[PDB]
């Protein structure tokens, strides 16, 4: 037993993470096949960014422009496109490393791993969530652009997210790999706005049925509670709305641990309501919303991969 | 910025683990060399965990009894051997992906990574600390044991956990690799007890320093305090004694953030006495003791691997 924001296995998008240097930028690209991703504003030097013209920088551009470096060995540039907010450039070695991929975009209240990285140099991995507002609580520090984000899929990683700019309230925003901004974000230091967040309430009942499988019980209760009542007190904190799809999804955590799915939103009621006065559910004084119902499942369940 | 619970990424650690099965015991074994290092209850059925006399049933084994296997492979095992509660089982291939390495012991308050394995596939990886009572608060379902906690430094991983067992409060022991426990734990299926635990107090003064250098700041005060006059503070909340090393080694944050290390204690005695008053620090409600100073200045400096 236990419970830990728990990443995947991190190997097979390090052998991916090569580092690119143009101009004075030097940030990392994703290494897939004979083509190196990274964020287009590498293109950009400091005077650029306040309000830059991708296409007008890019023309400008030659392939001996970009330095792109894997460990030691240098990759020689063989061309350059512009996808959305992504550069694509092509290089004459393909990757020998490259894992079975996808390339997928996520929804607000899903997960993901991030490979944090410098200099083309992996530094660490840790998990998180894709906010209803677009953003992701990141740990990233200067020189972090072009790190990824995935999931892994028994061998196959699903690329989900390129990582392009820090908010003002140290909050990150980021593409799709296809370069396509999560939100209304653009890559231009512009004065920009994360947006209102709000809970998300499935994953805060799926982490409760975590606590149940790990034996905290204390939230517990026999108040029921119907999906429409749920929802005004959902509205009133914050949450968004619980639909019946997520009652659906909560089926499993539902039928593993014998407590109803609107018993559940009973008891997240009375600790909206409450508070959960001094007590921790799985170490935690706050309702935790960045497990999802797959998350919590794979991990008691023990879900492997390679 | 931003902080995470961030792990080190796992590729390396990945190309080590091994699948080892031996009756009907299936685990996970770690493979340097040609050396796979497992758990020496491998050699034990289910009626063995009771009362295990390991050197009993060690002579009554034989090489071929060691089903080993990497990915699909087959490791032939050649020779096997007890150290301590670990099992060295030799075999007739060299890992071609054993990296630098070192076996190293950790102190309590100390934090690693560790790469949670089932049938020698990883499944996700996370960190943790050490406990003062010796346990760790990991997320290990059962064939997970021989998953192994590690730290890495440039290219060179230090190695210094591999799980045996779960204790009744679903807390986890398990041994440095060498074999030796960590606590006054037996791999035995005995009561066996975790013992009163500790909060790691210099981990906590660094997070409220990786706070500030985050942007929270409203926990800061001019009280100051003398270390004795915080220690005193300190045994009435079950934290443990802050040394004149702990303020040392906090130096550097201090110098980073102009904040003394003893006004920083003043702070923590007012939270530990006052409480957070519904307010957060780094995204949680509770003071957070699982980052060591290293941690804070390896993720707010960007420290990278390869
Ligand atoms: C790429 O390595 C960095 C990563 C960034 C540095 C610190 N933390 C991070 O995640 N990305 C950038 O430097 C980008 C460049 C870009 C194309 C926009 N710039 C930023 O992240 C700045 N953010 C920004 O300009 O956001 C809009 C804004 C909001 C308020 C005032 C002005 C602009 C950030 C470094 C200030
Ligand atoms: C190896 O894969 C497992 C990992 C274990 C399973 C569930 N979570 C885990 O971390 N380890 C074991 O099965 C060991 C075997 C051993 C050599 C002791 N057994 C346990 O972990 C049991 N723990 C135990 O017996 O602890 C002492 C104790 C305490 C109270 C009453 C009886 C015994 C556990 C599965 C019950």
């Amino acid at each position: 037993s236990g419970f830990r924001k728990m990443a995947f296995p991190s190997g097979k998008v390090e052998g991916c993470m090569v580092q690119v240097t143009c101009g004075t930028t030097t940030l990392n690209g994703l290494w897939l096949d004979d083509v190196v991703y990274c964020p287009r504003h590498v293109i950009c030097t400091s005077e650029d960014m306040l309000n830059p013209n991708y296409e007008d920088l890019l023309i400008r551009k030659s392939n001996h422009n970009f330095l792109v470096q894997a460990g030691n060995v240098q990759l020689r540039v063989i061309g350059h496109s512009m996808q959305n907010c992504v550069l694509k450039l092509k290089v004459d070695t393909a990757n020998p490393k490259t894992p079975k991929y996808k390339f997928v975009r996520i929804q607000p209240g899903q997960t993901f791993s991030v490979l944090a990285c410098y200099n083309g140099s992996p530094s660490g991995v840790y998990q998180c969530a894709m906010r209803p507002n677009f953003t992701i609580k990141g740990s990233f520090l200067n020189g972090s652009c072009g790190s990824v984000g995935f999931n892994i899929d028994y061998d196959c990683v699903s690329f989900c997210y390129m990582h392009h700019m820090e908010l003002p309230t140290g909050v990150h925003a980021g593409t799709d790999l296809e370069g396509n901004f999560y939100g209304p974000f653009v890559d231009r230091q512009t004065a920009q706005a994360a947006g209102t967040d709000t809970t998300i309430t499935v994953n805060v009942l799926a982490w409760l049925y975590a606590a149940v499988i790990n034996g905290d019980r204390w939230f517990l209760n026999r108040f029921t509670t119907t999906l429409n009542d749920f929802n005004l007190v959902a509205m009133k904190y914050n949450y968004e709305p619980l639909t019946q799809d997520h009652v659906d999804i909560l089926g499993p955590l539902s039928a593993q641990t014998g407590i109803a799915v609107l018993d559940m939103c009973a008891s997240l009621k009375e600790l909206l309501q409450n508070g959960m006065n001094g007590r921790t559910i799985l170490g935690s004084a706050l309702l935790e919303d960045e497990f999802t119902p797959f998350d919590v499942v794979r991990q008691c369940s023990g879900v492997t991969f390679q």
